[PDB]
């Protein structure tokens, strides 16, 4: 699954758009 803004990451799942894996992968603001 691709992470659209704050979503969950896995060892497989890498958070799209260059978001860091944490509780929620998200970009911090625009």
């Amino acid at each position: 699954y691709c992470q659209k803004w704050m979503w969950t990451c896995d060892s497989e799942r890498k958070c799209c758009e260059g978001m860091v894996c944490r509780l929620w992968c998200k970009k911090k603001l625009w």
